């Protein structure tokens, strides 16, 4: 499986994918009472439905992906609602030692009073003392559910995300740009490459008619 | 896959694509516990658990798309199920085709009627006739087919293709495969249930037995 | 508040949970020139999810074709009237003479009305000789045309209200559904005038709220 | 109408648009009488013809910790606006669990020494996290270091036929102790706000244990 890694320990993997470009050529067509035509008028009226905005046929092609990524970006993504997740639950399950540290680049073009590899130090501080607690609490009897809250936002969390294009590409706008928190952005990145490896017509016309983001453009 | 079942006179269901089967639901779940996969017998059961204690976000990463053929007047009320994308044939845009849903005289079975039920199709198909026939004149007149289109009758065939989830599509059989439901679209539920049988057997399986809400499919 | 439209349709305001400053209270999660400040803001930056703490319930009559373009808006509530097992009442949107303007057609417009308004009383006629002859409701209504009126109830927020005027308050809509979003706009500006006047100004992607 | 749930915790009403009878003109279509107003909520939710209920609707205020908040979140029929931690400075509000939270479960240590160690770990890590800022450290990322138990707020703006949905789904032994409290408070407000309907969903339609109970 199609499978990027993000951050230091994180992922982003293609699962499933249900249908193509075609798929939206297809749905937008019935219209006209018409289906498919030539690759060459097929691949422009996909350009002509996301130059004039016409967003329903791209709701027909659907991913799932699996994604490992730390909390604190799981709550921004969750926040997109035309979707299905499935998550990891602390509730259930004994959570690994397994959390985001960032690297000392992550801080640049900040004048910081402390050097960057202090920051860094200072991060898995608290990270190994708060794992340290939730373990000795486990070890106590604290029912999982409980003992997981000393845990910082920066754990790893696991998650399958089910999504169609159009809602692919509204997520791709508000996170593949440089608003959005570097950590998801990367993610936004990753998701971008594998929506452009299995609908690579959908995708270049939205970079050239409908996305409203910046980075995408930027970086290939 | 394609599968196509045809339902009423003119009309159809046909299976476009699907994404995932019995196992999506599996994996999904499995997460939770930090797991994934297991045997077929730890598995099929896991579906029946996650169907008898209404645990139904699993089911939302099996996906169909259908295409489907219908009277509008069955449309209307299936494109009340908005968590489900839809595009449709246009009224406004196409010149549409002498298509419509005639009941057979079965369908006033249990009706004691005035006159014959050969005589109630009859009526139906002499006025869809002449509506059709007003709506190509004022076509033919230059008249846009936005308007032309108003007189047309509600038994006129439209077409569309349909992209629903596991979950969604269960609430959608629980609605309209059953008694309750009017009989026309019970005919198209009956279909959807069919394709969904075929696509997701353990957990159409586990549905029918632990959370179908209706009549007909039992 | 009620706006006729067409020939027997009206759009009529319900019931309106919050105004221009529920949006503010969300956007600064707490709880008159910064507040409106705000608001344009958020418009201009594409900031809708605090607008989806104002909704609306109108209640609106309409042509059945009317409403099949409008109920494709998923982001919404419905509740219409039931025609499997009311008796239906005979009211029809008949279009006027001046709806073809523009068209150049064989036969005068006042014509094309009169056609229309004929097919609507022989299918009317024949959905009432057969539940005479004791046809069931449900059956006799499918050779009632399009036009006909229905009636139903729409709890909408203002996030998805302005997707449906961005839609349907825009010239490539039918000029009928149109009508209708003209109306639902001239509500929505009543309750939300600051959210309505930054809409326009910074988000709005129609053509017809600019022109009336 | 504000309910004081957890520790430092609250459910407040902000709006409501309409009441039981808003299902009612909506399930007749038609812009009262009680008793057969009464009686069609009682049909509607027996047989679950749910879409009348959709148009009465809820804004609350929640401050909840972010476990909560997670857990609250993945109700997606709903509408929601929160605190920022990329933009603003966070306050030292942490949700410590009573000793009796944990009375019940045969544990090593006291409970009140599981209060303590939970308490040591917050305020060391808000420490660092004040100590990272002052060094001129981004919000976004010295808020990382900080623990789940940390306590947002947000606006939720929710319909009575999702609110419904969540009731069954929180307002249960299944669900997470703290989110349990939180569901109480959300079926407390319904109630006063729209009796009828609550009343109906407990007889006919509620698959929690809580509600019925208390
Ligand atoms: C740079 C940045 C900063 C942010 N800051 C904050 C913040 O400070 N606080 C905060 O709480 N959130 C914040 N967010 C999250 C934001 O408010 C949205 O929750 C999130 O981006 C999901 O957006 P969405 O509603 O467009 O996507 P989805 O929820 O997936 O919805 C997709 C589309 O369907 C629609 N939709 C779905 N449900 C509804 C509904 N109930 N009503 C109306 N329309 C609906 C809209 O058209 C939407 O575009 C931020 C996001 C970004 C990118
Ligand atoms: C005791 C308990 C344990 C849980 N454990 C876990 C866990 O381990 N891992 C995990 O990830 N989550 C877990 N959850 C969360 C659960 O999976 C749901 O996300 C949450 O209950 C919200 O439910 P909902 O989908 O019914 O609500 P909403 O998201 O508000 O949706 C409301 C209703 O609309 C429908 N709906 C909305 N969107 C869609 C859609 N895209 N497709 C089909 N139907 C839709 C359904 O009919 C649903 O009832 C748990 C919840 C409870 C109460
Ligand atoms: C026998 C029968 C008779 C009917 N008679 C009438 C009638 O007379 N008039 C009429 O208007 N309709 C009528 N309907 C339609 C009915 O009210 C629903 O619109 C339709 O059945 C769709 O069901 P749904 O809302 O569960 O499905 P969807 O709209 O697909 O929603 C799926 C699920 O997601 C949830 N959901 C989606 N959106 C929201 C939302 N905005 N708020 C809260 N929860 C949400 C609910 O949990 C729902 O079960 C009838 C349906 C049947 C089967
Ligand atoms: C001029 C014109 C011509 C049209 N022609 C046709 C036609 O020929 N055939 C046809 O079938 N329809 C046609 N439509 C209808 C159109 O495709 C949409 O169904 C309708 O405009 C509703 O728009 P919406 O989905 O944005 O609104 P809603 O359905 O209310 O959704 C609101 C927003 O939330 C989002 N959303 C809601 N559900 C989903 C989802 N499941 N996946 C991803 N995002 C979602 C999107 O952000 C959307 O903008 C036409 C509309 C117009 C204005
Ligand atoms: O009772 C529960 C358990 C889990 N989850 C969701 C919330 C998170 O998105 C993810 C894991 O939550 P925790 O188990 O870590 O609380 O699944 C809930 O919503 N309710
Ligand atoms: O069995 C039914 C009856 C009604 N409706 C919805 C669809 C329409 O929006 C409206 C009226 O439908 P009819 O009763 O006219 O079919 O209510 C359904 O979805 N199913
Ligand atoms: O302007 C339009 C055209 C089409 N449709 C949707 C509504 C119907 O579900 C289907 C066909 O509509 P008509 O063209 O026949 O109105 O496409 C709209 O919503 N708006
Ligand atoms: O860039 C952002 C900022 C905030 N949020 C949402 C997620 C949370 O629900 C809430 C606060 O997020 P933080 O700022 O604390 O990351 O707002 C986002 O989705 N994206």
């Amino acid at each position: 499986h199609m499978k990027i890694d993000i951050l230091d320990k994180g992922f982003v993997e293609l699962v499933d994918v249900m249908g193509n470009d075609l798929s939206a050529v297809r749905a937008a067509r019935v219209s006209f009472d018409m289906g498919l035509k030539d690759e060459e008028r097929d691949r422009h009226l996909i350009e002509y439905l996301m130059k004039h905005g016409h967003e329903t046929p791209f709701e027909h092609i659907v991913f799932t992906f699996h994604v490992k990524a730390p909390i604190f970006v799981a709550r921004q993504w969750f926040r997109h609602r035309i979707a299905s997740y499935n998550e990891l639950a602390g509730r259930y399950s004994k959570l690994s030692y397994e959390f985001y540290i960032p690297s000392p680049e992550r801080l640049e073009g900040y004048k910081t009073t402390i050097p960057p590899e202090r920051v860094t130090e200072k991060i898995s501080e608290i990270v190994d003392k708060a794992y340290r607690t939730y373990l000795e609490l486990i070890e106590s009897g604290v029912p999982r559910e409980v003992a997981r809250i000393v845990l910082p936002l920066n754990l790893y969390t696991r998650f399958f995300w089910t999504v169609n294009a159009r809602s692919l590409m509204n997520f791709l706008n508000l996170r593949a740009d440089s608003h959005a928190q570097w950590e998801i952005q990367q993610y936004a990145l990753a998701i971008a490459r594998i929506f452009k490896e299995k609908c690579p017509w959908t995708f270049e016309a939205f970079l050239k008619y409908a996305y409203k983001g910046d980075i995408l453009k930027e970086v290939q």
